[PDB]
């Protein structure tokens, strides 16, 4: 069967501490739609009880220390989260932790520490000499003490950070040490954008990297996780996340997919990126975001033959997690660059319905998101699901494409002899509607076929060659399956 991820968590989830009594809650819901593995939110204790995992304080603290204020984290204790996987896992669906590595934030106070200033468009470029700061470096965890791990960071743990408490002014320090330096490789952009936000870990240090994947086989097993979700790969060294996620798998003995958030539109970055961590782990397909969304937001104008250009799912489909929009793109956000709603079926189809490619539906275009603006994403759930009964039950078999016309193109899968009823075809358009003359398999003629989405309600029959009259209104999709 094919396998569906799903982000389980948008940017304004409630800082209520039930997400994961809801993910327990709604586990036979998500298997019975097809999804096969979640995408769970950083489990650990962030800087506050709000904060949604990004500013982690404590990675071995899942919920259950009592440490800035909180014993849970925004989402729950660790043993509802427990409980969440055993339902999860009790419905043969997997569960992948989200792994922020890149810093650390909330510290428990200052220290003193030498740095030097560094160009924001050029971290390779000190712009000050050096002068003495009071950075938030030491990370103490008085609440959790020695449990599971007794490392302890100080300043050299880092490589810098953005704020001296002195001076009260927020700057890009790069600290002096031992041969300190910004992390290689990492993305180029700024120079080198090892340095992203709070404390940053200096993946140069023995001990960090040590004690680092000693954290990651410890989580894996503590949750049972099944695999793994990288934050801010661009900005951490690349050969120690290959490494990281090897140690892991070694130890675990366990497969442990893994995907990376690379956040380039960029698809040559995006394939150094897979070549420098040995192809063992996959990239969340950004460009085709972009794609998707530049289609959405020009009012029918965008070459749909073009929707695959510059993709990663159309040069490396078995390293890709395709996606329609995620916690960053969302409205109001940091990287706010929403699919526009009307377009967001046909999104939906074409990352779902499509052979290639690790689709990833987004929590916030299920169920809505719950932000301030007056353009939020609205629950499409009973949009997306009829697409999910369509990868569940359909989506299998050969694949033809129709990237042949500015507004209207589509695809077909002719199904798989171990599927009964397998096959579909799928159109979708971002202007006026019509139709297209689509193959679908000669094994498949003189069938009645019916939109699944239920857009259209004329069927259509596979005349005696295979061949189908396809339809689909304007701004839709429209997607043909055995009636
Ligand atoms: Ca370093
Ligand atoms: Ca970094
Ligand atoms: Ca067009
Ligand atoms: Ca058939
Ligand atoms: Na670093």
């Amino acid at each position: 069967v094919n396998g569906t991820l799903m982000q389980y968590f948008e940017w304004y989830t409630p800082n209520d501490g039930q997400h994961w009594k809801r993910l327990q809650n709604d586990a036979e819901h998500l298997s019975d739609i097809g999804i096969t593995a979640v995408w769970i939110p950083p489990a650990y204790k962030g800087l506050s009880q709000s904060d949604n995992g990004y500013g982690p304080y404590d990675l071995y603290d899942l919920g259950e220390f009592q440490q800035k204020g909180t014993v849970r984290t925004k989402y729950g204790t660790k043993s509802e989260l427990q409980d969440a996987i055993g339902s999860l896992h009790s419905r043969n669906v997997q569960v992948y932790g989200d792994v922020v590595l890149n810093h650390k934030a909330g510290a428990d106070a200052t220290e003193d520490v030498t740095a030097v200033e560094v160009n924001p468009a050029n971290r390779n470029q000190e712009t000050s000499e050096e002068y003495q700061i009071k950075a938030w470096t030491d990370f103490r965890f008085p609440g959790r003490g020695n449990t599971y791990s007794d490392f302890k960071w100080h300043w050299y743990h880092f490589d810098g950070a953005d704020w001296d408490e002195s001076r009260k002014i927020s700057r890009i320090f790069k600290f002096r040490g031992e041969g300190k330096a910004w992390d290689w490789e990492v993305s180029s952009e700024n120079g080198n954008y090892d340095y992203l936000m709070y404390a940053d870990v200096d993946y140069d240090h023995p001990d960090v990297v040590a004690e680092t994947k000693k954290w990651g086989i410890w989580y894996a097993n503590e949750l049972s996780l099944d695999g793994f979700r990288i934050d801010a790969a661009k900005h951490i060294k690349f050969s120690f996340l290959r490494d990281w996620v090897q140690a892991v798998r070694q130890a675990t003995g366990k497969e442990m997919f893994t995907v990376a958030e690379y956040w380039q539109n960029n698809a040559g970055k995006l394939e150094n990126y897979l070549n420098k961590t040995s192809f063992n782990q996959s990239v969340f397909d950004v460009p085709l975001h972009f794609n998707l969304q530049a289609a959405s937001s020009q009012g029918g104008g965008y070459d749909m033959r073009k929707l695959l250009n510059g993709t990663v799912v159309s040069k490396h489909p078995l390293k890709s997690v395709t996606f329609v929009d995620n916690h960053d793109t969302q409205p109001g956000q940091s990287l706010e660059s929403t699919v526009q709603t009307w377009f967001k079926p046909l999104a939906y189809a074409f990352i779902l319905t499509r052979e290639s490619g690790y689709p990833q539906v987004f929590y916030g275009d299920m169920y809505g998101t719950k932000g301030d603006s007056q353009r939020e994403i609205p629950a499409l759930k009973h949009k997306i699901e009829p697409i999910l009964k369509a990868r569940k039950q359909y989506a299998y078999g050969a694949q033809h494409d129709y990237f042949d016309h500015h507004d209207i193109v589509g695809w077909t899968r002719e199904g798989d002899s171990s599927v009964a009823n397998s096959g579909l075809a799928a159109l979708i358009t971002d202007g006026p509607g019509g139709a297209k003359r689509m193959y679908v398999g000669r094994q498949n003629a003189g069938e009645t076929w019916h939109d699944i989405t239920g857009n259209r309600s004329e069927p259509v029959v596979i005349n005696s060659e295979g061949w189908g009259e396809f339809h689909v209104n304007g701004g839709s999709v429209s997607i043909y399956v055995q009636r």
